[PDB]
């Protein structure tokens, strides 16, 4: 429903995305695991940290606290 940050296992790629959210303050949302589906890991696999909104977009995985707000901004939320 809200945001949507998808995550592999071990923390350390994620965890440095997990710091610019909750930095820019985004708020609460749902984890997704790839580790899990192929489908999402062919569709991922290496971008595994994709900020994905409800309006229909996504980040880059390397990214600031005001460079996710602002795109944060850029959409509504919950």
């Amino acid at each position: 429903m809200a945001l949507t940050l998808y995550q592999r296992d071990d923390c350390h790629l994620c965890d440095q995305a997990v710091e610019a959210l909750a930095q820019a303050r985004a708020g609460a949302f749902f984890s997704v695991f790839i580790d899990d589906d192929a489908a999402l890991e062919s569709a991922y696999g290496l971008r595994v940290p994709v900020l994905r909104d409800p309006m229909g977009r996504e980040l880059d995985w390397p990214f600031d606290a005001p460079r996710l707000r602002a795109w944060l901004d850029a959409a509504p939320h919950a």
